[PDB]
């Protein structure tokens, strides 16, 4: 499903439900670009370069593929989503976000059909952890006497007459508007609510209305209600990420450092000054990670896999000894060939599954199916590649 | 019209033609952003250069105006060109540009199609980047009968009519060598050896046809497609060159960033001095006018209290101004949401309303003032940097 601004909240339950039911998810990103210019680096030194020359780019498509096993059918049911995100400034005090684009990146996505209007014209907005807290006496001159008598006389033809009527006065001058407001403050102190509405242009007509004192409070706790909505909306796609973090479920990627860096930098909190505290901060968002590149680089998979690119991986993992897992999408959900985050997460998940069930081939007796909760898969958890294999 | 990469070449004749027939042009840019007090023009120029030219101008709006003395009316053609840098292989620069969220959102609210920029935008090259991209026979016994049956198939086609193709069934790289390596002796002219691939990547050999007959009937189309591809990469800069080489008046509104961006992308990366910039600006826009400045100067300053394009296009219809009698040229679209072309088009009508008014001070007062009139010269070649600046 193509989830965008106008259909995000409308789909949020479906996503939540997908996340809650899932045995594991698979994720991917699509970026504005990679680097704005530029071997013996240390992880911390490298981390520092990435933070400087890659974080000014944008993750503007988040691909999430849910995977739920069905032990009756022995098959996985999937649900892939593509979320288009864009930092659409909420208030008039919000930061005006500047980001960078790499022409060859835009060009490649363009070559795959990426719809930039889905990001730039109608992208789901978002806020990070901090941007959320942050965001949380009476004289009437002789020449107006009849004018005001008339108005009071109408207001008495309102307090009596039946129907929840609205008396709306025909346009008058600012002076007369002042004399009217003042005259109603000592003549109808409670039970009447005055307003200055606009027909086409320049607020010139007044609306007087019979307004209960209990209904002043209805409209207020109704206005406050829509206010907590506007806020809780603007956190936007970060709600999805929150839901994944809290799920506790295994999150799968392929060559996923920038996926993760970008995810946490835009939806959680701006990347901290140090690799060490970044690892911690990462165990917040993604307490249970697995990269499929490294898994397909580590034994017993190293012994048979020569290219660990996502592309070659999914080619390889259909042939012996690996079996392509039986998979199908949820009724109602789309199916699958050009590149997009959603599909890449999907392909990523098939790779994982296919490797996982392979580990099971070495048991006695051999298990055709291995869980993501299996402990055979735990050795491959929380290892990311900076300048070498790195624990998280 | 709406002009994009897959649409540009075919319409280039209309664009060059509107440019030649015009009395003057109106241009407007649309950027991916605007920016990431007692400054001097140079100090500011410097600051503008660093903090603004890393944004893209990705839509160029051109509107030509040509007066009809007969029908007493202006006739207009207007264009949006969508422009992105990308083209020509690995040796080419990979541009990194910036985007401002506030600018992008506003353009979104007006129906701007970002796919026309990013998915099918007209490429381009500045002066320098263009200038730059413009610079034996021992056959082993076990293969004897294989090569000989190959020498046959080619002979039984060489002196024979219905001359279409010869497709050798797939062979081993060693034989594939030997076939090539033998036709070096046997048939040194007359034939074209070539290892193609089936849609399934498998290597075929082909001899097919002739030598010295289409050895330059196709080498002509090869080099005419080499020079063709090159001058498609220069792309939109050709229209900027066409405009510059014309001399004609180029009208803008609050144009400093339009001009700056135009020459930075389609001519040459802005130089270090403000004074060097003023020189380049004359190459590209020898004759230029800013409706906002014109409107902020007598005899208009005494009558107009707001020189913004929206408020100006309203005031220039009211007395003592007369909206210009105007019409789209036969075959072109007519005119509202914001866009380069329309902002240009409006910029043109503001200029004309103002120019004609100048004529009312004559005796006899003329109702129509030409773009070449002497009354207009005092407003020419003036931009606002931090004060009114001559160019």
């Amino acid at each position: 499903m193509e989830i965008i601004r106008s259909n995000f909240k409308s789909n949020l339950h479906k996503v939540y439900q997908a996340i809650e039911e899932a045995d594991f998810f698979a994720i991917d990103g699509e970026f504005s670009g990679i680097s704005d210019g530029p071997g013996f680096d240390t992880p911390e030194e490298r981390y520092q370069k990435l933070k400087k020359h890659s974080m000014d780019f944008l993750l503007f498509q988040f691909g999430l593929c849910t995977f739920k096993y069905d032990y009756t059918d022995s098959k996985y049911i999937t649900k892939s989503f593509n979320f288009y995100v864009f930092p659409k400034p909420f208030n008039r005090s919000s930061p005006d976000v500047k980001f960078v684009c790499q022409s060859s990146s835009i060009d490649f996505l363009a070559s795959q059909g990426f719809d930039f209007n889905k990001v730039f014209r109608n992208g789901i907005p978002y806020l990070n952890q901090e941007e959320e807290r942050q965001l949380r006496p009476v004289t009437i001159p002789e020449d107006q006497k009849k004018f005001i008598d008339q108005v009071v006389e109408k207001i008495e033809d309102l307090l009596q007459s039946e129907e929840n009527k609205n008396l709306d006065l025909e346009p008058c001058t600012g002076f007369q508007r002042k004399l009217i407001y003042q005259t109603l403050s000592w003549k109808y102190p409670k039970g009447i609510h005055v307003e200055t509405l606009e027909t086409e242009k320049k607020e010139r007509y007044i609306v007087i209305s019979k307004v209960d004192e209990e209904e002043r409070k209805r409209r207020e706790q109704q206005k406050h209600a829509k206010e907590q909505e506007e806020l809780n909306d603007a956190v936007g796609f970060s709600r999805v990420i929150h839901a994944i973090a809290n799920s506790g479920k295994l999150v799968i990627g392929h060559n996923m450092l920038l996926d993760v860096m970008h995810t946490v930098h835009q939806f959680y909190c701006p990347l901290p000054a140090d690799l060490s505290e970044f690892k911690e901060m990462t165990t917040c968002v993604f307490p249970r990670l697995l990269d499929t590149k490294l898994m397909a680089s580590t034994q017993p998979f190293k012994d048979i896999i020569n290219n660990t690119s996502l592309a070659e991986l999914e080619k390889r993992l259909k042939e012996t000894p690996f079996n392509p897992p039986k998979v199908e999408s949820a009724e109602g959900f789309p199916s699958y060939q050009l590149h997009e985050a959603g599909y890449d997460a999907y392909i990523t998940g098939l790779c994982f599954i296919s490797m996982a069930n392979y580990l099971g081939s070495f048991l006695s007796p051999p298990k055709i199916h291995v869980s993501a909760r299996s402990k055979l898969i735990e050795p491959f958890f929380n290892k990311l590649f900076l300048m070498r294999v790195m624990d998280i």
